[PDB]
């Protein structure tokens, strides 16, 4: 769910999620996936591509268990499609910390970007 | 693909791709990843954690062009899931790089099985 997708970006970035990736750039948010404008905007483009090869399981309200070791989000078996749902969310939430020093607080507000291309 | 990401290795480290790369320690190859024997190993570790974050990125499109300027690896592909893939063949590449003084050949080939298991990225 939003939850867990929220606790990693939290225990990833520490940053508030809601806050900084809510409504950043074209892809962090809602209304799908646009042209990104940074790497921070790519990583949640990818992340709405692996919610597309996601089938058996809604990402926004099915609730799963990871766990946090070595500083590490480590995902629980549970169920195939949401093993794969809390890897998606637990790539994003690496990469927007891997990109945080390009964050430029001039995207964290956004149908203005254009068609995103195919996954 | 590994084209471009041999080609990366090439350029950066001087070094045939195939050869010192392509089954050293337990997660350089195309195969899978363990626990690193070496600093080298794991450049291919975050390798291919660093593919693990691309899942549904089209597995079939693996195909970019990459540019050497001024010796260094630009990614400048449009595609997002090609820039980050490209991103991901680049960073190998100069941790392959980086870790040469650390080189072993030992670990080049492995013939007995001697690889942990892969802690979780
Ligand atoms: C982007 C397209 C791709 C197509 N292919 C076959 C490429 C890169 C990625 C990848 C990586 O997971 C993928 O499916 O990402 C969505 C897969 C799996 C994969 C690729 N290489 C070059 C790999 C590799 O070389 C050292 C070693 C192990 C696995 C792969």
């Amino acid at each position: 769910s939003l939850f867990e997708l929220g606790k990693m970006i939290l225990q990833e970035t520490g940053k508030n999620p809601a806050k900084s990736y809510g409504a950043y750039g074209c892809n962090c948010g809602v209304l799908g996936r646009g042209k990104p404008k940074d790497a921070t905007d790519r990583c949640c483009y990818v992340h709405k591509c692996c919610y597309k090869k996601l089938t058996g399981c809604d990402p926004k309200k099915d609730r799963y268990s990871y766990s946090w070791k070595d500083k590490t989000i480590v995902c629980g078996e549970n169920n195939p499609c949401l093993k794969e749902l809390c890897e998606c969310d637990k790539a994003v939430a690496i990469c927007l910390r891997e990109n945080l020093g390009t964050y430029n607080k001039k995207y964290r507000y956004h149908p203005f970007c254009k068609k995103a291309d195919p996954c």
